[PDB]
């Protein structure tokens, strides 16, 4: 089997995207962020406390014929900005882009941190990291992905993210159409639960590019690009007036600026991230000073290519038994 489903930017920031996913009998939409970073799949529900619901689109497993309390069963998550949220879980049928799983645990929010509440056009997370990470206790439970794996024609997922633009999440199958060249795999560790690989360097701009190790996650759940500090002074130092502001917190730069590209390195390929995909606009509505990108993951822990790196990319995920990443330019 396969599917194939359309993911839109939430705002014109490409702050994250969306992807509707059906959930239970007869089928109920719901927007979901799909996030390779954590494990989880949780919606917005009827039993999420009234006060924290603010236009989200709910999901009622009381209307899903195919819906069952898996019982005794909780969960609860703490993502890296901060938010959170928690409850308890069902199983139920969920078909993302044309692909069914039956008895995929389904995490109804009966909580929600005030980011989630505030962020109408997020219905919930559909997580893509490696079940491991699963927060649902006692009995840890598998990702969409883990549980579809075994029937797609080929144990992999694709993110194919726009630019201020839709695109697309496969699985099961490799679009040759959708990337110019050849795609570069590279080794993962599935060490801390994370599609975590080794980038062999960078440049910024038109200059020579730097050989180094930058070991980190790809994570469609994250909108920036994370990279240590040595990095990130090297790439700001090139806009006229950027600076590290910490009552904003983090770079920030004229927004009169034209920004530099910024290239990463898999294997011996070069992935660039055009200047534009580093502007993430005014700070506050009016102001001349504009966020950047490109931010320093020190104090992160881990080292974050977020969706400024990956949208410039068509990228693989690898399932199989030994897993890798793939990138390919597009």
């Amino acid at each position: 089997s396969t599917g194939s489903a359309t993911t839109t930017p939430i705002d014109s920031l490409d702050d994250a995207y969306i992807t509707p996913v059906q959930i239970g009998t007869p089928a109920q939409t719901l927007n979901l962020d799909f996030d390779t970073g954590s494990s989880d799949l949780w919606v917005f529900s009827s039993e999420t406390t009234a006060s924290e619901v603010d236009g989200q689109t709910i999901y009622t497993p009381s209307k899903s014929t195919t819906a069952k309390l898996l019982s005794g069963a909780t969960w609860s998550i703490s993502y890296g900005d901060g938010s959170s949220s928690s409850g308890d879980v069902y199983t139920d049928t969920v078909s993302v882009g044309g692909l069914t799983v039956t008895g995929q645990a389904v995490e109804s929010a009966k909580k929600v941190s005030s980011s989630f509440t505030e962020d109408s056009t997020i219905d919930g997370l559909l997580g893509l990291a490696f079940s491991t990470l699963n927060t649902v206790s006692p009995t840890q439970q598998k990702t969409f992905f883990d549980n579809a794996k075994a029937s797609l024609d080929s144990p992999v997922f694709t993110a194919d993210l726009g630019y201020h633009a839709p695109g697309t999440y496969n699985f099961g199958f490799i679009d040759t159409t959708a990337y110019t060249g050849s795609i570069t795999y590279t080794a993962v560790s599935t060490k801390q639960g994370f599609w975590e690989w080794t980038s062999t360097g960078y440049a910024v701009g038109s200059g020579t590019f730097k050989s180094t190790s930058i070991d980190g996650i790809a994570d469609t759940g994250t909108t920036l690009l994370y990279l240590p500090a040595t990095v990130v002074s090297a790439y700001w130092a090139q806009v006229s007036g950027a600076k590290s502001s910490s009552s904003v917190g983090g770079y920030v730069f004229p927004c009169s600026a034209t920004l530099p590209s910024f290239t990463f390195g898999v294997g011996s390929a070069r992935i660039v991230i055009p200047g534009d995909y580093i502007d993430f606009g005014p700070i506050s509505t009016g102001s001349s000073s504009c966020f950047g990108g490109i931010q320093s993951s020190a104090g992160i822990g881990i080292n974050i290519f977020g969706d400024v790196a990956l949208k410039a990319a068509f990228v693989v995920f690898n399932g199989a038994t030994t897993p890798t990443l793939g990138f390919a330019s597009k």
